[PDB]
């Protein structure tokens, strides 16, 4: 059931709903989840890797990133997994940290 | 036990001193039936330390790897799914992962 819940929560994230590419990615990714080749954390990473729409900020400050990670450690399961997967976009694609915090806050609320 | 023999023959296993050491510690529990082969793979590969890494790898290639993995033979699929955890969690290079999978497929 919670396997379904996590999927429903993911689909409910504003970030997911503003990125049709993420919805398209989930369609192709989810079978491997149902077939148990990958876990939900992996689904989140794959799906978010397909995102195209989000604010960008290059060379973001270290202190804020460290505070983001300290806060991430305290999150509930789904929220923590969402946070870690979105942080991959912060470091690798310059996704704005403030935006990442909004997504994480939304995930925590859904959970 | 074939799966254990094949695991010991994988280049990725042999080139990772931590994996070889891990199997020594883990296998008794496998022989005593406390854990299955999939768990042996998870415990052993989780100890891996050496492998090429690449951040934010492209989804299309990821999906191709997974579609191939789904059609694999038992040992190869088990190995591939375990290695894929390293692809996503530690950035192990997908091309390297495909190499390991091909070796496993040949051994089996």
């Amino acid at each position: 059931d919670k396997n379904d819940l996590y999927i429903n929560w993911l689909k409910s994230l504003s970030f997911f709903q503003t990125n049709s590419s993420c919805a398209e990615a989930l369609v192709k990714v989810i079978p491997h989840y149902h077939n148990k080749l990958i876990d939900f954390s992996q689904v989140l990473q794959l799906v978010f890797s397909a995102s195209e729409k989000f604010p960008i900020q290059e060379n973001q400050p270290l202190p804020e990133q460290l505070m983001f990670l300290s806060n991430l450690e305290k999150q509930t399961p789904f929220a923590k997994a969402v946070g870690s997967s979105i942080y991959k976009l912060v470091t690798g694609k310059n996704l704005s940290l403030d935006f990442a915090s909004q997504i994480l806050k939304e995930a925590s609320i859904l959970e």
